[PDB]
């Protein structure tokens, strides 16, 4: 029971051949064979800078593996962390069930951090490094990584144990011999949002989720905690919110399980940044406060855009020392966040003219009841809300808020600035307001839901027929979706992009499947900006699936592993 | 942390209300409420015949459970591992991490199985049951199952375990105090169709896909275990098929294998018949031996319907050597079906008419070279294949073909005819061939891809886009999709139906999320076939598909957990 095959490359493609007994020719496996008949080899995301992965590999001996830190600093305890996972990392070459003969050469991996006692995420943070594989004597390998910080060195890692390939006709553990890379990203924010809200998801879950995008080098975890829903978040200071707001007592996040998450993602280069959607998406948790209108209003369709209906009444000063309390308590487990989304998405103004207090608070402050005095008492709430936030964090930082009749291009000025509020972009890529904003300096986080909507395609939540988004997003079409296209000579304005994955129909036993393998499409456009399109990454992005499923990620399957193995017969 | 809420029923509701503490009325839990709010409580798929749940839970001791065997038979080691597993069916009522209070009633559980001997599957078997629950003294429980076989006792033993609740206010396990159902399905052939040609799967997996469906009663596993793209049947007559076929190695099912599955199916009431696809999709495995032609043919456009093309050469003589020794392989380890399928699907003419070998051969027998005659090299193919299969199982035994050009209504009866022949419907459900192949007497099993093809909706794999039946198919369209609709006055020779999983985008990863919740909606249509709609089997829906979590399948979400908390607030 061992392989009948051997591949051979022809024009860019590995093709299956019978491995005939009667060759002087040595055999190349399947991954052997990709590794240098692919332009960019089994790499994902592939490098920005050097890219040179020589002609040929080397044995190594698995228990041979020396990773030594070469400079020491504040990150220490990262560097260490990360040296460690190293084996474990390289273990994922190998199939699962098969076992590499403890043979060839060792590996001495050196780790040159430049600035060892930098640790804070910034959008401003280096991620750059260089990486170099070089023979070492005759019985061993150097492999250096150099990087300005321990973010750098840590992507420097993830693209290193990446080039080794496991020889499953011979089982033997190969290393490319010969590597000059030197790689740093396009865009520094690339994200995953996370729903939590709308449904469950186990904490086991979301590190495994952080465990596959420091894989293809994705660092932003966006958080989305609460909603109209739900409202899982373990307020110390607010019990209330979470125990009237959860959906059972078990389903909760505690201080404890979110300082575990925000760890788990520093020591892997993942900002854990959480949101406080505000003043619309709240409902369960805030009864008996009187804080909140339309709380499952009926008719929903009259009063929001899904069920349960419920916003914020912004004309309770109480409200104010809730949000405090949140974002303050929020401030403290999630404690490496830069940045702090503060939703604003889809404002409901029938809901707050329901409200005769919130009218009678309007017509005492002269303001009428039409559609254009509610940005008015929107902006009166966004503002305390606002002061609320940086009094938490304990200084300001840069706040995100989701397009909006709030952030129509056309006033946002009178409302927000460009240097205090980034907005995440959910219109198509192709909606006036991106260039509208752009053109007034504002920031952007690239989420257009044609394309970065991960929640799309399936039947519909309410009624019958399909989702509102529908169709499903192919990773083709992810991969395609190109913010360097979308904001054109703006393009720097543009902090990157993520991936939404809503919850009303996603939880823990599909966020695998939701996220992988499409949200690698999305951290190689982010990386690396390519000019080729998705057709160009096809085989690469067929492999890095491969390596998810390796790592116990469920993630979805794009084509018939016949088409992996027979490159160029599978097209259209 | 005790929940903080209690359910009320409201005009076939459970409405969420605070479990204040300044009140003489008994607090309910979520499921306590669904129970008795729900026509049919938490049971799925719902009875055909009594459905008398009462009014009353009783409160009852998990270790004080006790199933005894009132009739020995040779299905005594079936009976006995049903019985074992019904303790750990009864631990589905209760959370992962909860544990109930070990105080209460006991229950004995009597199973009286009129034919003990019986164990053979077929089209006229009995799976019918009658379920009683009634107090038994003052400190136990009568639960007797009465059963004409062992699949309709191993029936009533599926639904009296989800007459089981656990009372997490209080964490109490709880059960209806008095039960009178009566129950038998409408249909006897309810499927599943699980592609692992396309894609490998797990036997992991595929017993796990069993439990699933033996918890709705699913009886049949239609396994596609050969194509174009590998072929991982053990073959010990043809070693090289497999050895030349498998995607790998370790990728195979062994007799070993196969025979596990097979047994572990039959303890479960589910019937796992093979097809062997012929004469199309066959390619991977037959190298070397001229026995097929196009295999890898391009443009693959011009060949076949999906790449790789490949497709039997029906004119050697070898061909029916290595068929005989195929299908006598799977009936020695899938010896428990009663019904082989040969598939028969989309075989090419322009695949045929470029071998020279075939031409000379229809050139020699007066054949032309037009798309009639190809019918005819077809039927010269089927008419040997299935003798050999004849051969094969010992006995004449019904043969499933996909429709097709050959099963066309028009000209069915010169190749084929009724008694011999179960077609497969794979059409529309409004496609005219269904009425014709009625009105010529032949029996049906529906599979009608625009509400039954469950790998519909993903991306292309081929290409740009979405797949080809795309959209997504929702559980509301699979519940709707109603057999006796398509059928009207012939629907007594429809046999059921059967989702398909096609795998040229589903694996070992994703078969849990593919299926579950869907199938169930097949499930209860072929069980039940109720003229009620989705709508009135929502709520029983979401609950099946929390007890698919709770059993460790990685269902797919459906809605959001606060609408199955707050029934009526998620419409549209
Ligand atoms: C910013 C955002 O996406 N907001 C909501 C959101 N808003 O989008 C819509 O308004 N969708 C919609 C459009 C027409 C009809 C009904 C819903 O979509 C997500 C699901 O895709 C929800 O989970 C979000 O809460
Ligand atoms: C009986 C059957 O469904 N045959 C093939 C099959 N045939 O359907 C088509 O012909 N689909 C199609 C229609 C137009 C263009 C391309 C493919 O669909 C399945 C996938 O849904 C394949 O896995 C099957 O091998």
């Amino acid at each position: 029971e061992d392989v009948v095959w051997r591949w051979s490359c022809d024009n860019g493609k590995c093709v299956k051949l019978k491995n005939d007994p009667r060759s002087s020719e040595p055999a190349l496996s399947l991954e052997a064979c990709k590794m240098f008949c692919n332009e960019y080899g089994l790499l994902w995301p592939r490098p920005t800078g050097e890219a040179d992965l020589g002609n040929f590999l080397s044995k190594i001996n698995l228990n041979s593996i020396e990773v030594k830190i070469l400079k020491k600093g504040a990150t220490d305890d990262l560097m260490e962390a990360a040296a460690k996972r190293f084996k474990e990392q390289v273990s994922l070459a190998i199939p699962r069930g098969s076992t590499p003969k403890l043979t060839g050469k060792a590996v001495d991996v050196y780790l040159v951090n430049e600035n060892p006692n930098e640790k804070a995420f910034s959008l401003e943070m280096d991620e750059s490094y260089g990486l170099r594989v070089s023979p070492s004597g005759a019985d061993r390998v150097n492999a250096t990584i150099t990087a300005n910080s321990f973010f750098g060195m840590r992507h420097g890692l993830e693209t290193l144990s990446q080039l080794f390939v496991f020889d499953d006709i011979r089982d033997h553990l190969l290393m490319v011999r010969d590597v000059n890379i030197s790689d740093k990203p396009v865009y520094p924010y690339r994200g995953i949002l996370l729903d939590t809200a709308r449904n469950y998801y186990s904490i086991e879950s979301i590190k495994r989720t952080i465990e596959a995008m420091a894989a293809v080098k994705l660092n932003t975890f966006h958080w989305h905690i609460t909603d109209s829903q739900s409202f899982p978040f373990v307020t110390t200071k607010r019990p209330n919110l979470y125990k009237f707001g959860a959906l059972s007592p078990q389903k909760v996040y505690t201080k404890a399980a979110i300082r575990e998450v925000v760890r788990f993602g520093l020591e892997r280069g993942v900002r854990v940044l959480p949101e406080f959607d505000a003043p619309a998406h709240v409902g369960e948790g805030w009864q008996d406060t009187d804080l909140t209108v339309c709380f499952k209003a009926e008719p929903w369709k009259s009063y929001c855009v899904e069920p349960p209906c419920g916003q914020l009444n912004p004309t309770k000063d109480e409200l104010y020392q809730y949000l405090e309390d949140i974002y303050s308590d929020m401030a403290e487990v999630f404690d490496t966040t830069d940045i702090f989304h503060m939703g604003g998405d889809e404002v409901s103004e029938a809901c707050w003219n329901s409200s005769d207090s919130i009218q009678n608070f309007m017509m005492q402050n002269r303001w009428d009841l039409d559609k254009e005095s509610f940005l008015k008492l929107w902006n009166y709430f966004q503002q305390k809300a606002q002061d609320k936030a940086y009094k938490a964090f304990g200084k300001k930082l840069p706040l995100i808020l989701w397009t909006s009749t709030l952030t129509n291009y056309k006033h946002i000025d009178d409302y927000l600035n460009k240097d205090d509020y980034i907005i995440q972009v959910w219109t198509t890529g192709v909606d006036p307001q991106i260039k509208g904003l752009l053109e007034k300096g504002y920031r952007l986080i690239m989420s257009n839901y044609d394309a970065l909507y991960f929640d799309c395609g399936y039947g519909a939540w309410v009624g019958a027929g399909n989702n509102w988004c529908s169709p499903y997003i192919g990773w083709q079409k992810v991969y395609d979706n190109s913010p360097a296209v979308i904001a054109l000579e703006h393009r720097d304005q543009v902090l990157g992009g993520e991936a939404a994955l809503w919850s009303e129909q996603s939880d823990t036993s599909t966020l695998d499947g939701r996220l992988w393998p499409r949200a690698a499409a999305l951290a190689e456009r982010l990386w690396a900006e390519p000019a080729t399109s998705w057709q160009d990454a096809e085989y690469r992005m067929l492999h890095i699936r491969e390596r998810l499923v390796r790592m116990g990620i469920q993630a979805e399957s794009l084509q018939p592993e016949w088409c992996y193995q027979n490159e160029g017969y599978c097209y259209s």
